């Protein structure tokens, strides 16, 4: 959890994050 292990899964993690805004419940 430092800087550079955000941008290796941070990356998709985002378009993981996406799935859950787009699941409003």
């Amino acid at each position: 959890f430092i800087h550079h292990i955000i941008g290796g899964l941070f990356s998709a993690g985002k378009a993981i994050h996406r799935l859950i805004r787009r699941r409003r419940r």
